[PDB]
């Protein structure tokens, strides 16, 4: 582990499930003081939780003031809350398309905007944004999702450049990870039959050079590294946690 | 020139000045039937113009519907309309930040969403999105702008993947170009002295390996190429027109 | 076409077949004075040919002096000559691995090294290096090939930076193109049966968003553009001619 | 620290000084059994050393064979040995240019080629190649160096794709780091005045958003992370340790 994360105040958005939850759980294991900002209840959890809608600037600011005055500081902000729906730019309603941008992008902008003034009062604060391997190689009929993930990269670089050297800001670009959302994605394609869903997830896993999809904990490992002093000279980049997906051309060669 | 562009219907957003105007004029010179969609009147111009605010999806749709009925088709759409304001995430109001995203990203989404259905009714239609070199290397205190330009790359890949092989979609990533916006950016730093401004612009020029800033017609050449059949197997990419800016590290070496 | 290429002296290496030949043929159509530098005879061709081994620095220099003194100048150098063989870093002999680097990299370095002193005496000389989409997304068991293609990108950037603004240097990154080499690649996998080879090539084509492999002429179009004045502010980049291959993740989504 | 590294056999090339020495010392601190393969003796060090010229494949193979017989396995290989000389493609002799490629690229190919067969006999082996920020943004008159660093990225992807999921392979892309090589690079520009040298180094430091150059231990932190199980789903990528250098455009904006 990273001993410097102990006792540090860490905020994770959208951590009541999946990747966000594995991230919150890793920081708890690192001895940090973790606060989950999300609309859903994480139920039984080793970390604190605050009902908060990341797209509601008034709720976000208030939740961040509560954390700072209650804890005394904020060292790490992990922007993770996000969503996805499918459809061509032609069929998906404009409302649904803007909503995806609002959650996946504006939610990061709001949390970052209000947390930064408090974070820079701490020693070496760090922000980690969860993007996607789709900030590079993309999927079909995911216009809004793909756009928001590219936008997150731009926000990450600009925050990194605007606040260096006091604060660092990096992104994590995961490929297919074993989460409920990915489970839903499979289902929306092969039905509710959980065994077919397993064959589907397996097909995706085999497209990754590592021959399997990733685990939430593996994304959390990258987040913990980037948030620690071990990444002291690392800022403005995306650490790809994709089992080699982004460097693989789907073209066979003689074996 | 690119002969296949003659007589084809080409829509260019924000073509009343700068890069947009240079793009419209190049297509006119190619013999294309050009329509400018912007809020400002380009005065005496060889291309057609329709008053249109790209952040208004209803006006965008109406404008595009009208063009199709009046001209019979739409083969090329060039999304160029954009704006830039400066400020740290903490100082720029949320409204202004959001307004930059509205024009720079949603404007491209709206124009694309409504033109595509018509475009796929023509032979090998093409869309070219003007992004920026800042889709890779960025400037300070330009959070909203930088974010919007990264987002445009995502939208570009999505459209390219969603509609290939029927329609192609690419972007152009310009570095510093001689336009009113850029002259204004310099003025915001050095004042109205045409001598002190030329100095600031010459400074930026010397930062580019080509030792000068680009000309609008140079960006227009890249747009015409990508919109033409000379780029029939090119889709989903960004053609950098940056005089080498994006590949230069600002670290001296012996000489 | 690009009227500025007329009467210009253009050198193309490895142009007795495939991509290199389509490139030579395009410049001839542009009215340029084309000279093919290759070890094989292009037979009946509308352009000049000089028996030359690109890996032989003495042969390269001599061939370039012959061209310059005979023609009076050199405006464009297209480095294309290359090769490929398959095998894990473990099985392929070291001799075969170095040979691939020698042809795909050192051959570009030699031709560039000797042509540059003559080119910079011309107005706006241009160099175009043929790399590959594998300078980004790669194939398996192609260690030496993939490495050489990444190296070509580095050589391109450095030549661009070292000689700007007098001379420009760019690369073209093609994906699967209909060439004899690609035909051989298929065969080495599915046998000599030309019909199975067709089903194989078709499978590759369908992996590209454009749903087909590229044509040599389409690569030549990109080369002609980059070599012309239309690309006057373009230097140090790679123009991807990949039908969208490099931006596509091999992950299905709900349709 | 990364507990899984304790007791594992780690080979580091060019670990007698600078980044290489910092990497060896970090692994020693992790409890690993470290062996340095270089031509220079690291003097009194906690890690083991074997006299070895990485451009000699026979000596590399012999050294690696010996390590495996003496230690029982090899879990990590860190390719770091490298050199840098400056000069325009026209002035640097072909021999020196080629020598840079021999050490910087072939040295990595040789060490990897001979260690891999042994490495796949251990549990989750890992290779980390030290590339450079110049695999993206480059410096002038560093043709061979820049070319070699791009090539290293290609070799890295290939190894990653060829041996996944058994073995992982990633690279680290360091910007300016405080090492003897860098101090020497500065001296080549400003002389031996420790005051004038510190000035040159401070100049380079201010070019990085972090406002300082990196420390060798910071590069070592990234290497240890990638070599550990904390990066089990990370392969084929380059982790940039550049203090933000690669995402900064050298163009001023109002403030």
């Amino acid at each position: 582990g990273f001993s410097d994360l102990r006792d540090k105040v860490v905020i994770v958005t959208g951590a009541s499930m999946g990747i966000g939850r594995a991230i919150a759980e890793r920081f708890v294991d690192e001895g940090s003081k973790v606060i989950d900002l999300s609309i859903h209840d994480p139920g039984e959890a080793k970390y604190d939780h605050i009902e908060c809608d990341v797209t509601n600037p008034d709720q976000v600011k208030a939740s961040i003031d509560h954390i700072f005055k209650e804890y005394g500081s904020i060292s790490v902000l992990v922007n993770n809350a996000g969503i996805e729906s499918y459809g061509k730019i032609e069929s998906m309603s404009m409302g649904e398309w803007r909503r995806i941008i609002d959650v996946n992008l504006f939610g990061y902008y709001y949390a970052s905007k209000f947390a930064i003034p408090y974070m820079i009062r701490s020693r070496d604060p760090s922000i980690v944004n969860i993007s996607s391997v789709q900030a590079s190689i993309i999927t079909k009929n995911a216009s809004a999702y793909v756009t928001s993930k590219h936008a997150v990269i731009g926000l990450t670089k600009s925050i990194a450049l605007d606040y260096a050297p006091l604060l660092r800001c990096n992104a994590v670009c995961p490929a297919t990870i074993d989460t409920p959302l990915v489970r839903k994605a499979a289902e929306l394609e092969v039905g509710s039959d959980p065994m077919r869903i397993e064959k589907k997830i397996s097909e995706w896993g085999h497209e990754h050079p590592m021959q399997r999809i990733g685990k939430p904990q593996e994304v959390a490992s990258a987040v913990a590294f980037l948030a620690s002093r071990e990444a002291s000279f690392i800022t403005g980049t995306c650490l790809y946690v994709d089992g080699g997906l982004s460097i693989r051309a789907p073209i066979s060669t003689p074996e």
